[PDB]
């Protein structure tokens, strides 16, 4: 067959459609900002916009971006970001995503210094529909920590980036990479044997600890200590915690992560159906009908 050369035509995104308003973080690869639609159907939403700035040389920035984009188009799930727009410009690519009015996860944790049982409950119980729903898709998260879950404005979470995640993790492939914060990697991640989704349940359960008590399990004086720390995996477990979360992190902290809690042939159910979570009405959670925790005049004259 012979080439018709002709150009299809399209009206397309690009960054001046949007107010820069504030810087809101950093995310793995470049500056997250509130911004808002100037022009169009969605004119005066605000939006947060993540940059990856000089592109072109950032060889490895690009490609996780790219697999960013294409993890967020497929994703629909209540508790992971929705993805609006996404452009380049030369040496420039742009994300535009839900903004979550609630702040992220960590804030709230450094002002209280640790959650009550009941409040972590609620957010791990979220997470783990999230995490499963990433692991349904061949993903692993691989990032899992305070500062990547967001709360919106009714005080449910939202995962954010997949900078650092892995997608085409299925039957007998691993992961070789060294990406991520390294207090929440799993052992089999720290020392370099390969991971799957098993390893996001280790880090499920960093994050459960973190929150119940305010301190990480496994750390040492500088990321080297720490390592092979994770490697020991000697807990001291502190004695305010309840049998069930006892249970759930000493299930959760198996180094074999053929072991782990959710690793075995019934997968998250594994998670759901622990008494840490025998409160939780699955169903409701993920129909967002479940009341979150924490939801984010002087003149007078009658
Ligand atoms: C990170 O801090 C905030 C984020 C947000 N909202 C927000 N919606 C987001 C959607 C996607 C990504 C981010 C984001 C923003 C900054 C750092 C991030 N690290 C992971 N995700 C990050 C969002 O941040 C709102 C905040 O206050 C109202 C806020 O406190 C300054």
């Amino acid at each position: 067959a012979i080439t018709h050369h002709v150009k299809e035509g399209h009206e397309k995104a690009d960054p001046s459609q949007f107010e820069l308003l504030k810087v809101l973080g950093q995310g793995s690869f470049g500056k997250v900002f509130l911004v808002k639609k100037i022009s169009g159907s969605d004119a005066r939403q605000l939006y947060a916009m993540k940059v990856l700035k000089k592109a072109t040389l950032k060889v490895r920035d690009r490609v996780r971006t790219k697999m960013e984009r294409d993890i967020l188009v497929e994703v629909n799930h209540p508790f992971i970001v929705k993805l609006h727009y996404a452009f380049q410009t030369e040496g420039k690519l742009y994300l535009i995503l839900d903004f979550l009015r609630g702040g992220d996860l960590f804030t709230r944790l450094s002002k209280e210094v640790m959650f009550t049982e009941e409040d972590v409950k609620f957010y791990l119980a979220e997470l783990a529909l999230a995490l499963d729903h990433l692991h349904s898709l061949g993903i692993i998260y691989r990032d899992l920590k305070p500062e990547n879950i967001l709360l919106d404005e009714e005080g449910h979470i939202k995962l954010t980036d997949f900078g650092l995640s892995k997608e085409s993790i299925d039957h007998e492939k691993k992961a070789y990479s060294f990406c991520g914060t390294v207090e929440y990697m799993a052992p089999e991640v720290v020392n370099r044997r390969g991971h799957t989704q098993s390893a996001d349940w280790w880090s499920f359960g960093v994050l459960m600890f973190e929150m119940l008590t305010g301190t990480l399990p496994f750390q040492g004086k500088d990321r080297k200590e720490t390592m092979t720390m994770i490697l020991k995996a000697k807990l001291g477990m502190p004695q305010f915690l309840s049998p069930e979360a006892q249970s759930l992190l000493r299930m959760l902290f198996k180094r074999n992560p053929a072991n782990r809690l959710g690793a075995g042939p019934d997968g998250v159910e594994e998670i759901k159906r622990h008494s840490f979570f025998s409160t939780i009405d699955w169903n409701k959670l993920y129909r967002r009908e479940i009341h979150p925790p924490f939801k984010p005049t002087f003149y007078f004259d009658p």
